[PDB]
């Protein structure tokens, strides 16, 4: 069984990794890993938002299945991870960052949790449908991240990236000490970063390296409110556009911290795989690369996620080590796709894994058979009055909101989505395929029944939670164990014997 | 807003509370509060197991709901339960004791949480329905409480209840503290006991007091396997019951013992009385007395719970305090009724509670307006390979499982559950019964649907578990907060400021 | 090896145990107890203040040896103490309650501390033999202790001391279920209430014994404060004693409730009693009762302790069990005899202990054999401004502080104390006498050297404390370990087998 | 007030340092700290052994003083260190990393402690001076230092030191968020690493480094035991010479390890400077570097510390900063001077010091005030049967045991310490000196009452140590507070408000 490694960046849109990572950033570290990996171009996430994308990427299983659905929705001790899987055959199992899990279980199968959560655990970013057009300025996105981007030395998430790394590095090497004994368990280790997540804030090493950049400024400008979808003007009403004056330079300085913020990054992935390479586990492991959702980087308009535009839906997928063949993928994945694909990468059968997983193995598309399967995509929380669906298959992107007039995009002519064919269809095999999309949404989804699922959890949490915030408050987020009194050298061990054991190699 | 005391105890047959305690029991501080309570005779558990009994008592809502089936189903954090609405609504919400809450939440809405839990939190305990006639022999009861029941001055569980008591009224002379402020929350503490649930162990200060005892036998004995009804079959061969050789004096002893340690629970309330009459709380203080599910105590050749039989099925209830008129009910009830009728009591509006809860506020009753609502129980546990259902309404109690012959009793021609009308009817009337309670049935529950549902938790969770007993384990069980830097005195405090704030009166 | 159990309470006047308890006081379970033990009528503490005593308790060590001069002194972990020495020899050790340990080792040898300490752990309580006349109102004793007794039904104290007893019944049941283990250590528990302890304040029911007192009044009445002793002064001076009118009703007040605690702990005595008695490790465990200090109690007009006299010098001590004769004895001893004592009887030679304790084993005297060693006292905290020594040597009783003029006190025929000897010699065997104790005291201690010391440990305190009171603060606290996950049942157990562990017999 | 950075390494033998780092070693960032620092050449640990010299060096007292005599002997909590000072005078203090505190108190005034000791806080390595002759094989040093040393990418002293650095400089960046607030408090931050202590073993990075190394065997060759003196004998017999064959090649290649572990130790100098330098702080911070006792590394046969010899009693010594004027010190100095020198630069009185330090303040030294007082040194641990005194002044080392024949060398002339000149007087001016140092002897210790308090140490502590290893243990190893419920964003915060005050500098 090869050991796995899973570096997990949030808030990465996949259009930047046209082919492994875009020429214009500066990530050579990313871009050698690239050359050894199989690529995954037209690779989406489950639902663009942190938690959703999250809790559907640990359980591989949409947000209608794990009843996550917003940011503040709890995540069910009982639902299997890729960690259960992983550890249930035999694997350790460990978590150096985010993954923005929300209720008392902050593991969900993983062994061990190197760090704490970046994000809060309890139901306090909690939407609510009864109060449709409302907004929450103390915790929703707005603009301010827009005009406030800039350069600086440390932030909230530098300090939370620079102990997930090297908490990692540490594990990494803790691990090797292992590497002798042949009863030792493999590991899977995830690694998971809060960067390039706004705010767009870097150290001035990696702004300084896109002083020439000639990507500051999106293709597609700003879409007037008047002229914006449905979707995309209650995503601009909960930005708070109106008081914001969004400026060019503005947006200038957004994308290029954020593109120096991939460059920290990819820092970070090179002392990873340094570290893999000095301690001599790298041939027997896997890596993989992936991203939760993206950020639209001011396409059309608009910032963060919570759409289905390429830019916020789009997420990287890379996958190296033994028995992948390196090259690039057209076909459309998910990121509903990576747990059975780490499933059967550490030999767990299809059997044990179907009745738990809504995505397909990638492995047999690295080693040559086309992937039919279409990849579908959801939306529950803030921003929406209702939940939004989305189908990806083939050339086309279908989506279906019941408030909304539906899209419908042929990603080979219209790769920026400027036309909705469902508004004005080309011809007779636009109206034809866009039937063929209405029946499959309902053949994959009931739209009440989702609205209603979601309006019940809403209601429950905010009972719930207005009872949580009244008296002592009891916190939920992860404390990593304390061990002191049994590290390093402590007088019932021997000091030798101690030195020897955490020595690796051992006798050069 | 009054004050709330729960008294909750584990494992109680309601039987023995016809009106009160019974006579025979020793129980003088039960009887007294008895004679100042609305005491409901006839009064049901939810489902007849401790976690689904306990999380449907704390929710208000079915098994079917809560989706807390067995000993082992995790409880959702986002399930509102009678805590988080008390504490809405502006209660210091506590619990000392046992609530065999399952995952990683141990406090479920309660503010503060005094014990650990007695029983485990993690997912050990789920039944497979794809194995039925199985057994686990390393937590299943068996009939060795019954062989093995006696006399000791300290068990598991004592050491359990006597810390339970104690800190309990600690908690109450520390909330007295506050009596004389006006911006005081009010308070509602659960104090939530282990006994009389077996082994049938007890001190002998409280076995002594049972010597003459004359319910020492049940009065109708044991059913041999081969005439027991299936249901009962399986709870006999899941208590492993080939294996035990259960004599008459096994059956008293434990029978003594079960008594002994109701009069052990009667001291120890008792004390919270004392505690609040001399803090000076006793008369702004609702105290509630109910348990989780009963046991058969041998009736039938069964002991313990999971079934719906009228020892296992019948739990006391009974209310007293401030607007609580005395007096006997014998309209059934059950422990569903217990967080809505928390909610009235503390002044929150029926519209608040109504999408939360499927019970009724028993407040009209204390008040003396009858209640027409029939009362439902579940059950899809151990020993059972499919779930049950029960209805209880009027005389009439009927059972339902896909597997099984039905039941139907009429409880005030056949109190002890002897004839069974859905077999054996006595007429024409017995038979459109049996009619509409299937017609009800029917229109309440799609039993196909419960089963799929219980062997998908079944399924999910063992898949979990089998993955979090590998490798370095993470406990789930509560542990009580450390206070020592903030507790008596410390120097970023003034003595004299502190030894006024901490007496009281 | 017996178990031994270490019964401490605090503040005690050892006048009140004149044969055990006083005829007057409510004492049965303490009366009971004294009917069986050997009790030592003329006992001393070493140092009249809780953390000199204290330490000087544990070590058998005299405060000038341990250092602890004060209620802020830290005392040094690789001091030994009778917890090491019963450790060493294969005890269990265990202490729930107080003990005053100030620093960062709030165990000094014991295995496990079941209870936080009541009072601070920190420097913070630092006299300053630089500041001579000061007094810090937010911690000194002051004489509102006496205008504030009366009746309240919890306090900071009895909140403390009810959780002391609690765990120590708790940890004595969970000992005897090693009873029937060959392989078992033989325990010891020390068990420390605070109270009778200032405030004193009491519960109703305590008080309420005490209505017909006859002993609400001292016999020696208050003494004007320009006819009393210079140390008198400065005690009175440090009470705060201007700023207060102490009423007869006043005095008869404290010494009410006073009684009333002594009479709850009575109660608590007899609890831990009824424990070892039905879990049967009554005849094999020594039972000691022993204080601190004592309290004057308004005797001469002074409260509280911090000088020689006999109502604060004074502290009861009794030994019952295996090989204990029972007895009055009369020769003077004190607490620096304890340590060595319990050494004894737990089997450690002589040789083993010599080098660690200043004291001598009272196991010869309880058999039979005449003492002769004296008793010394010593006290450098605040109300002094240079150390003072006391010897204790027959009738006699000797104070020397080389601010103050001497006093010698023929206590057969003046037990109250009212002639100083030294000033109003008798005869020439009075002033040969003086002379005598003169020649000892210069012989055991260098005054000029202890005044230096301790100054150079005020100062010290001084610096440091100033700098960990800014910034965060570190406690030192004592925080009783968290075993939640380990205790009850838990899905790596097998249920059968944990209820059968945990049954006791 | 300036900033403090203490940067202490352990077990760095100070000849090494002639002038700032030797030419020979790879040490470009201690190096470019010299120069800019005043460097004490002839500086000494007050004792050769980590804890006399650790609680020494923190209170600015000798061991006779503060009664820490050996590496198991208690530190008493109301003993005020340069941590107490510091903190009494409005500083935030916090300890990164070692410093061998025995006894439940391992804070000894720092407010704050961001790592759990590499070593024990109890009673174990306590020396019986009631055994003379014994060695106590399962923590005593041994010669299997010098056989096995080498090449390894983690030991127990490198993930150790790995997170030392790690949590010092994440604790600069914090400290750096409250740079625009005029109330800050000044911070003194003491960052204490466990290399070049053995075990010699190295990462191959740094190995590499001195392939070519011309220092891998010393001047002074291995002395027989017979022609030893006698504490040499002691420190033979109590690392197990007889049973390790220390070849050339095992001499070459400890020392090529040491080498390569403070290049190590360089990079990560490098590092905190960087730190500082970015955030702004680095011109109003002292910087100073120091070790607790050097390494004999081989000379004379000798390996690690326990005499008074220069390899190692000779420490390095450097501060750097606002007001020090960079230059080359030759009067000898002393580890004692280090705690009077930091109160000094702190602007604390000379008088709050007085009654607590035996040291001088050397900050007039650094502006041409001539040092006139000796230096001062004691051992009484492991390989001493009774104490050992010396006294460092002028160009003499004067050396006294009571057990032993007198030592006196005379450095200028004899700097490898070949001729004992208390044996051998050159002349009539060495039989005066000889007597000189004598009544200088006797004017600072009482040897017969120094062996009657270490002797009464070491009994109470076996007393007392052999207890609290029976039944249940109770540890003292310092647990770094748990804080997770309070970092990061947690729902009783603002976003925005969070993210502004944990982004440094601001609005740039
Ligand atoms: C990331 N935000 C918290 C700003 C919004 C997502 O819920
Ligand atoms: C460093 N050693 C522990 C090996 C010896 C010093 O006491
Ligand atoms: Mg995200
Ligand atoms: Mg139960
Ligand atoms: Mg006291
Ligand atoms: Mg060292």
């Amino acid at each position: 069984k090869p050991n796995i490694l899973i570096i997990m960046v949030d808030q990465l849109n996949g259009k930047l990794f046209p082919d492994g990572p875009a020429d214009f950033l500066h990530a050579p570290n990313l871009k050698a890993l690239a050359k050894r990996s199989a690529r995954f171009h037209n690779n989406y996430t489950s639902s663009p938002l942190a938690a959703p994308a999250r809790a559907s990427f640990m359980a591989g299983q949409l947000p209608s299945r794990t009843r996550v659905y917003d940011n503040a929705a709890e995540y069910q001790s009982s639902i299997p991870t890729y960690a259960h899987h992983l550890r249930r055959a035999g694997y350790y199992t460990a978590l150096s960052g985010k993954m923005h899990l929300v209720g008392p279980d902050q593991l969900h199968g993983f062994e061990e949790r190197l760090t704490t959560d970046i994000y809060p655990a309890d139901f306090g970013w909690t939407p609510d449908y009864r109060k449709p057009g409302e907004r929450i300025d103390w915790w929703y996105h707005n603009l301010g991240s827009v005009t406030g981007a800039g350069v600086a030395e440390i932030t909230n998430q530098m300090e939370y990236d620079d102990e997930v790394a090297f908490l990692a590095n540490q594990k990494l090497y803790q691990l090797s000490r292992e590497n002798d004994d042949e009863s030792r368990r493999p590991w899977c280790l995830t690694v998971s970063f809060t960067h390039p997540h706004d705010p767009y804030v870097a150290r001035r090493k990696f702004w300084d390296l896109y002083e020439d950049c000639e990507h500051l400024t999106p293709e597609v400008g700003a879409i007037p409110l008047d002229e914006q979808d449905p979707h995309s003007q209650r995503i601009m009403l909960s930005c708070d556009y109106q008081n914001f004056d969004v400026t060019e330079e503005n947006v200038r300085r957004s994308r290029r911290a954020y593109f120096a913020n991939i460059s920290y990054l990819d820092e970070k992935v090179g002392e990873l795989i340094d570290t893999l390479t000095r301690t001599r586990m790298l041939d027997d492991t896997l890596i993989l690369f992936c991203s939760d959702h993206g950020d639209m980087l001011g396409e059309r308009g608009l910032w963060f996620k919570m759409n289905f535009f390429e830019g916020s839906a789009r997420v990287p997928l890379m996958i190296a080590g033994p028995g992948i063949a390196p090259g690039l993928h057209l076909t459309p994945t998910s990121n509903l796709d990576v747990t059975p694909t780490l499933a059967d990468l550490a030999g767990i059968s299809l059997e044990e894994v179907r009745p738990w997983t809504d995505g397909v193995s990638l492995v047999p598309m690295v080693n040559g058979v086309e992937r039919t399967e279409p990849v579908l995509m959801e939306y529950a929380a803030e921003a929406s009055y209702a939940p939004l669906v989305a189908i990806r298959e083939g050339k086309w992107k279908y989506v279906y909101c019941a408030l909304d007039p539906e899209q419908l995009f042929d990603l080979e002519a219209d790769p920026l989505e400027l036309t909705n064919l469902a508004e004005n269809p080309r011809g007779p095999v636009d109206q034809a395929t866009l039937t063929a999309f209405r029946d499959m949404r309902a053949a994959h989804w009931d739209m009440e029944a989702f609205d209603a699922a979601v309006r019940e959890s809403q209601a429950r949490r905010w009972v719930v939670y207005e009872a949580l915030r009244n008296g002592a408050y009891y916190p939920w987020d992860h404390q990593p164990l304390q061990k002191a009194s049994e590290r390093y050298m402590r007088n019932h061990m021997n000091l030798d014997t101690l030195e020897e054991s955490k020595r690796y190699p051992r006798g050069e």
